[PDB]
RNA sequence: GUUCUGGUAAGCAGGACUGGCGAAGAGGAAUGAACCUGGCACUGUGCUAAGGAACCCAAUGUCUGGACAGAGACCGAAAGA
RNA sequence: CAUCUGCUCUGAAAAUUGAUGGCGCUUACCAGACAUCCGAUGCACAGUUAGCAGGUAGGAGGGCGUGUGUCUACUGGCGAAGGUACCGAGUGAUCGGUGGUGGAGGUAGAUGCAGAGCAGAUCUUGGUGGUAGUAGCGAUAAUUUGUCUUCAGCGGCAAAGACUGAGGAGGAGAAGGGUUUCUUCUCAUAAGAAGAGUGAGCCGGGUCUAAGCGAGUGUGUAGAAGCAUGAGCGAAGGAGAAACAGGUUGAUAUUCCUGUGCCUGUGCUGUCGUACGGCAACGUGUAUUAGCUUGUCGACACGAACAUCUAGACAAAGCAGAAACACCUUUUCUGUUCAAGGGGAAAAAGACCACUGAGACGGAUCAUCUGGCGACGUGGUUUUAUAUCUGUGACCAGGCCUGAGCCUGGUUUGUUGAGGAUGGUCGUCCAUGAAAAGACAACUAUAUGGCAGCACAGUCCGUACCAACCGUAUCAGGACUCCAAGGUGAAGAGCCUCUAGUGGAUGUUUUACACAUGUAAGGGAAUUCGGCAAAAUGGAUGCGUAACUUCGGGAGAAGUAUUGGUUCAAUUGUGAACUCAUUGUGACAAGGGGAAUCUGACUGUUUAGUAAAAACAUAGCUUCAUGAAGAGAGAUGAAGUGAGUUCUGCCCGGUGCUCGGUCGUGACACGGAGGAAAUGCCAGAAAGCACGGGUUAACGGCGGGAGUAACUAUGACUCUCUUAAGGUAGCCAAACGCCUCGUCAUUUAAAUGGUGACGCGCAUGAAUGGAAUGACGAGAUUCCCACUGUCCCUACAUGUAGACUAGCGAACCCAUUUCCAGGGGAACGGGCCUGGACGGCCAGCGGGGAAAGAAGACCCUGUUGAGCUUGACUCUAGUGUGGCCAAGUUGUGACGAUUGAGGCGAGCGCCAUGAUCAUCACGACACACUUGUUUAAGGACAAAGGCCAGAUGGGGAGUUUGGCUGGGGCGGUACGACCACAGAAUCAGAACGUGGUCGACCGAAGGUACUCACAGCGAGACGAGAACACUCGUGUAGAGCAUAAGGACUAAAGAGUGCCUGAGUGUGAGCACUACUGCUUGCAUGAGGGGAAACCCGGGCCUAGCGAUCCUACGCAUACGAGACACUUGUGGCGUGGGUGUCAGAAAAGUUACCACAGGGAUAACUGGCUUGUGGCCGCCGAGCGUAGAAAGCGACGCGGCUUUUUGAUUCUUCGAUGUCGGCUCUUCCUAGCAUGGCCAUGCAGCCGUGGCGAAGUGUUGGAUUGUUCACCCACUAACAGGGAACGUGAGCUGGGUUUAGACCGUCGUGAGACAGGUUAGUUUUAUCCUACUGUCCAAACAGUUGAAGGGAGUGUGGAUUAGUACGAAAGGAAACCCACACGUGACCUCUGGUGCAGCGGGUGUGCGGAAGUGCAACUGCCAUGCUACGU
RNA sequence: UAAGGAGCGAAGGAGGGCUAGAUUAUUGAGCAGCGAGAGGUGAAAUUUGAUGACCUGCUUAGGAGUAACAGAGGCGAAAG
């Protein structure tokens, strides 16, 4: 048969453009800072808005992109790095913060910039820190617990923009406006109502997969669809968590 | 043509024996691949075959019995007056 | 009288008109005989001749002709070759001469070399016919008259008549074209030839940057591709310094000329400058370069309402000129102009500054709103149009003259108003709506800078025209944009007009059949698969509006009334009166409505060119995988179901996916033992596999049999088999039910239909999603109201073609000689045989030419393909897993490998610890390697490369998927062997002919020598019986012989008993159609067997139990071995084993309805032919039955025929094509007689019937369900018989069924896909030829006639009278003449319907100044003559 | 007013909302010790354990609850 449509995305071509971006998101180098936020902004791809910051690099003034968190304003004086105080929207190295605390933008080893928390309405939590070994363990919004080194940098607050998802789209057009610019195809077409040349469950005389829908881990490129080596099926209850900080 | 097997049968399917048409014209059965007479270079005079002999059409008449049905010369059964 | 033989007779019915061959024959027949004649390529005689003589496929011998070579002989201007008429020679292929034409070359003999002879190939190229002066040439607005040319153009010009109608058939640009543009001449004309024509600082290109492309360099490659970075490039419609009027040419113009300007720079001469004002909001002053830095401009979505301006359009008055006047009118028409640049208001809308000090309150918008972070008020500051003036006069209208110049006007007011411009507000979004070049301000330094005059400069390329573009063209198609008047009306709708632009194949009143349209008595879907097509409804205003619903909707529900002109009131609500001959959204424009069911939620999308859908999409719902990112879990990807409401039961046995451990297996490397060494051997061994768990909103799956309740039925209850679990809740003869047209109710006169119920449901059912509704479908289906030419049943009229005529002018197709009936024939003839008939012409028509299209698409065959699938065969990319490979450095412990000095148990193995090399975790440093944490972080790990080895692998690649066959498939095996039967008494001998057997078994069931029988039957012998052991007599096999069938065997070949391993070893010859195989037989040998010996034995009493080349295993002796020699491996020879059952021997799964190619009537799906089982119809006999009684009527059990209208059986004709079911329409034939006419019998009183005979003239209907033929009901009737003609009839129609490509459901399949199972959507071409048929002319002067031959026509019902009669116990109950009607036939318009071309009238919208006369769009009342039936 | 509402003074109660903490217990994982049974009942079987259960240590992760004191005690319109 032919190349299917899940590989045919994959290539170069096809990749997101960055013509309308407003830069790399991320923080400063230097060991201390004043910032100033100059505008907040949105940004043609994101739903979450990001801020521009101004500060001082030997003489001269540098701008910065942040993810914005939720209560910050236009004209705010902010504070990066060691020294910095507990003040919402304030940078700071983790091992400075409280256990319990609400944390975006993570640094997961030093001078990376910040990962980690960075879509609408999330954050993560500090479960502990080790005073032998200079680690922090937070919980991520999947429910993960990750280890840290304290040195790493972090933003103090929610990120904007929250409750996004409460809004049912009623209409295809209000679909389409979302998918416009994502990678995923829409409308999706069902492999079912395909003929065999097309996927692997295209034909028949009845619209049925006529094999098993979980495949291999393992399995050929051009032929893996459906649920990818899934350890189980189906709409029941599953299992205890197991948990360590 | 003479015989045989399967089949209700068939211008059906399949064997055996002796001559044909295929690869065979000519005269005769009104017409017909295979039936009757009889096997072909080219001319001329006579004679016969098979089949014909009122007329179409070259050659026809005679004797003795049957037969009356728009019958027969071409043409079907068991049963009958 | 009874039998037998001959001829006649009865049994004896088929579809166009018919066949002893015809006409005829009764003395042309049947049977028995007789005469002699006619008749072959045969026979006789005679010529010619080698004479011995037919011939496909095929084979051989001898000759004729063509282009060129070598030689010999000749020839041509006193006319060569060629070509054309005649004449001679040869059986023939061919050859020779004569007379005209032609104008320079040509042969005869013998040999040599070959591109060496045409009727055909749907042959190749070129040229020409018939058809044929024919088919056609005419969609759109329309044309007439005069006059000149033209020389014969509806060409030009005047006057009329029309049309596009400002979302034009008008005026311009772009893309595309390229001289098509202008002048002259000529026809050569959508034709040529010769010239001429496009002028810029201010218009556009050359500039900037979008999405993006990229030279070079780095890395890579055999060279490439690719990847990282990046000079340069990227928009004639995005950004982008500065111009406008009026004139002029045959053709250019914001480009030329005149006038008035502007931008960017340069130089001269004058003339001034080095600062101030306001509480402030800010002003006055035309101001230099340069630089940091901060900001602004360039610089931006959609939608709605409200202001203001400008084009435009109206109406009054003034003047100037036009139109109109039988009448009327100060009625009607055209004009009334002001650019860029300069100067400049009031106004409206917003910002802001000073004083002031406000509320349970003031201000303010069409709408939101607004104020102590300062309201109202009073005075100011600033930003954004426009009117008006100047632009020095141009331009227009009119008058007077004129081959030129003068003169006069261009004045005032009101209403409205963009489809253009601008301003400040408001709404929407999980969507927030480009860059850069180039500018400007503030701040800091620095200063000869501003203005006026005059002068100079600004290169290069494009510039004509389009109705001329792309479609083979002068093609009804396609193709990016701009400007836009008046009326009617909501409206750049339709209809009518102003500005501007427009047109030719000719004449004829022109039948039939058409194509676009009108109208119709009475009836109203009876029509048809189906209301398909048409009709009906229609705008605005008011009254009045149901079920159900997600509460939004349904809803314009439905149902009803009103509407013109005039003259008034009243001011947006509207009222009232008067008036008209059909009435008023008058023309144009303009919904039919209701009740239900199946299905998809909705708007949206799709097979360009047969499918618009129930299919796809969609919002919502659920599952899966991941912490990797230029992205970071409200994320990024992969699947399934299909909005909302309500539910989503049970199963992890199989298949897959996933998790955990090894107990086993499982590669290469790395080790070990041995040997002179190679080859082998042993260990070792990840992931996988196996094993144990999880998982169905993963693939999917979800039962049988018995009994049992006070009538019968049914079974809550019991028992039994069975499993991974045995279909829960719901729903149903449903788009899913075979039987099936299921049963009951309702709808109709009548229901293979619809709806409601019921349910052991062939084969319903839960995100392979189940069930109940709303709103919305060019979706499928049933019914009702309105409405109608769909129909009964057709008639009349209009336009355009068509017929005839002038001008112009083709194609398909073609072996052609073409009237029928029967016969035969390749089984349906135009041509052949025997009969019936025989002409040409013009216009129509569709019976035939199995008419033309196109090497049948269905079906089979080919050792021909291609797309797609997987549990087919053999490989492969990707993904995982192991060991090894760039000398990192140094610590600690550990297991492991190799050998000593210790200890235990009757020097052994086992237990202690001490020295020698690798080596697995763990630490701590920095040097390889990694990363924009980069003057940095990690770190010998990772990540990325390389060489070998295992695992997985329809993601891909190649290929295969036997044969015979009463077509193929499914089934069997007639595919290798053996016996019997038949195949007309040797042997042989076919069919999916008949009855069967084989793929082995046995140390004896083999070899030998000797002994004796057997199966039964008749007597006996205790328990002991039908049947126990023992005896006597008979006993030709009635028994046995392992295993089919046949043959063979008696002191044995059978049953016993003894001994043996001949079921030896070498090497020959033969038989069975004889290779393999099986058997028969010769000679030589054994320290061979059995027997006294003669004799016998190298398997089974005889006929069946089996297999090549190459490779490999074993036995046997004799060989070979590379320069030489020794050994370990190897190679030769003979013979046996390991195996091919498709058995004279390839290594192999499906599907195509998306399909291709070569062929086949060697072979299926129609018709025809032969047959007639089966279907249908008829005879013979007489057992019984009929109230008696064989036979009025019947007729068992048996027996003989006919028919082709049923279905089989067979494969003769057609696969380079004979259009396939039913209906509609129309004609003819058959009889086996339903009605109607004449008769005979009766169990015939009469009435009504029943059985038969001669007879085919005239009849045999309207409907409901269904695609039907068929069936079954209702209504009528004299009666509602049965059939044929290529299952009559598609260049006659229709297209409902079946049977291409889309899609749903059930059942089957792992799947692609299947299903004489159900459902819905699905292109019907061409006559102009010949012949037939229908009419028309000629053959046939004119007037009056004749009648050969051909055609043919009237059929039936009722009433009255006989008569309440005959006849019958009664009840009942018949038989001419006359009159009324229906169907059919032929005519006719006096009457009555219908039609409206000629004729008279009326109104609506808009044109010609009014009235009168009238155009266009079309509407409407009456109606001559004519034609017609619903009339006579 | 030994009718009602407003207010003052000292005090009492598991009455209610919110913020920040707590001693144990029941399960689950990690690691260590030991080497055969644990559980459950009237009596037993399903079941789990040599992949080391049970019991005893140390670490951790969660989500509920407030024993004994505690009563013919208190509070609230009732539910509590
Ligand atoms: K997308
Ligand atoms: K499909
Ligand atoms: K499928
Ligand atoms: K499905
Ligand atoms: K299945
Ligand atoms: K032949
Ligand atoms: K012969
Ligand atoms: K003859
Ligand atoms: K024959
Ligand atoms: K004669
Ligand atoms: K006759
Ligand atoms: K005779
Ligand atoms: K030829
Ligand atoms: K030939
Ligand atoms: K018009
Ligand atoms: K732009
Ligand atoms: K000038
Ligand atoms: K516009
Ligand atoms: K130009
Ligand atoms: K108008
Ligand atoms: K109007
Ligand atoms: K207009
Ligand atoms: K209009
Ligand atoms: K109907
Ligand atoms: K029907
Ligand atoms: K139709
Ligand atoms: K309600
Ligand atoms: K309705
Ligand atoms: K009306
Ligand atoms: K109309
Ligand atoms: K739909
Ligand atoms: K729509
Ligand atoms: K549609
Ligand atoms: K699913
Ligand atoms: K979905
Ligand atoms: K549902
Ligand atoms: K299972
Ligand atoms: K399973
Ligand atoms: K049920
Ligand atoms: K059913
Ligand atoms: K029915
Ligand atoms: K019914
Ligand atoms: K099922
Ligand atoms: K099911
Ligand atoms: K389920
Ligand atoms: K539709
Ligand atoms: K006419
Ligand atoms: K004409
Ligand atoms: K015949
Ligand atoms: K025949
Ligand atoms: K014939
Ligand atoms: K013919
Ligand atoms: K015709
Ligand atoms: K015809
Ligand atoms: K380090
Ligand atoms: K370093
Ligand atoms: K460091
Ligand atoms: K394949
Ligand atoms: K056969
Ligand atoms: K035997
Ligand atoms: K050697
Ligand atoms: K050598
Ligand atoms: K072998
Ligand atoms: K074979
Ligand atoms: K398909
Ligand atoms: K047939
Ligand atoms: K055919
Ligand atoms: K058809
Ligand atoms: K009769
Ligand atoms: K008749
Ligand atoms: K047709
Ligand atoms: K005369
Ligand atoms: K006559
Ligand atoms: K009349
Ligand atoms: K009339
Ligand atoms: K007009
Ligand atoms: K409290
Ligand atoms: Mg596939
Ligand atoms: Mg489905
Ligand atoms: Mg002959
Ligand atoms: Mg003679
Ligand atoms: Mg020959
Ligand atoms: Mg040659
Ligand atoms: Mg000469
Ligand atoms: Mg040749
Ligand atoms: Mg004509
Ligand atoms: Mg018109
Ligand atoms: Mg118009
Ligand atoms: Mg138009
Ligand atoms: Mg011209
Ligand atoms: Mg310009
Ligand atoms: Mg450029
Ligand atoms: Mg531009
Ligand atoms: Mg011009
Ligand atoms: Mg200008
Ligand atoms: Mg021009
Ligand atoms: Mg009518
Ligand atoms: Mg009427
Ligand atoms: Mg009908
Ligand atoms: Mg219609
Ligand atoms: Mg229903
Ligand atoms: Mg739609
Ligand atoms: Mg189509
Ligand atoms: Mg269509
Ligand atoms: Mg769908
Ligand atoms: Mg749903
Ligand atoms: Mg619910
Ligand atoms: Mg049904
Ligand atoms: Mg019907
Ligand atoms: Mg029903
Ligand atoms: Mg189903
Ligand atoms: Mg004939
Ligand atoms: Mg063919
Ligand atoms: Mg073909
Ligand atoms: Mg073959
Ligand atoms: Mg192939
Ligand atoms: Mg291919
Ligand atoms: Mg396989
Ligand atoms: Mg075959
Ligand atoms: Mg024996
Ligand atoms: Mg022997
Ligand atoms: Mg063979
Ligand atoms: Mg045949
Ligand atoms: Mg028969
Ligand atoms: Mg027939
Ligand atoms: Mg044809
Ligand atoms: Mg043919
Ligand atoms: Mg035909
Ligand atoms: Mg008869
Ligand atoms: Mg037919
Ligand atoms: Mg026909
Ligand atoms: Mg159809
Ligand atoms: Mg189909
Ligand atoms: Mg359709
Ligand atoms: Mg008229
Ligand atoms: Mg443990
Ligand atoms: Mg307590």
């Amino acid at each position: 048969g032919k190349v299917i449509r899940t590989l045919r995305l994959q290539k170069e071509h096809w990749k997101r453009k960055h013509h309308k971006s407003k830069g790399i998101v991320g923080f400063p180098t230097l060991k201390n800072c004043e910032a100033t936020v100059e505008k907040i902004v949105h940004e043609s791809g994101r739903p979450a808005p990001l801020a521009i910051i101004n500060y001082k690099k030997e003489e001269k003034n540098t701008k910065g992109l942040l993810v914005a968190i939720e209560g910050i304003y236009e004209g705010q004086k902010i504070q990066i790095g060691e020294n910095a105080s507990l003040e919402l929207g304030n940078v700071c190295p983790i091992k400075e913060i409280p256990e319990g605390s609400l944390v975006s933008m993570v640094e997961k080893k030093p001078k990376d910039g910040g990962k980690y928390v960075k879509s609408p309405g999330c954050y993560a939590t500090i479960v502990y820190h080790n005073k032998l070994t200079n680690q922090t363990t937070i919980k991520l919004p999947s429910g993960e617990r990750v280890r840290v080194t304290g040195e790493s940098r972090a933003l103090l607050g929610i990120i904007a923009g929250g409750g996004k998802d409460d809004k049912p789209l009623l209409k295809a057009v209000n679909a389409y406006y979302k998918y416009k610019t994502k990678g995923k195809p829409w409308p999706r077409v069902r492999g079912v109502a395909m003929n065999p040349v097309d996927h692997p469950h295209g034909g028949g005389n009845h619209q049925h997969v006529g094999h098993p829908t979980t495949v291999s881990r393992n399995a050929p490129v051009n032929g893996r669809v459906g649920l990818v080596a899934a350890r189980r099926t189906g709409r029941k209850k599953g299992s205890r968590k197991i948990t360590v900080n």
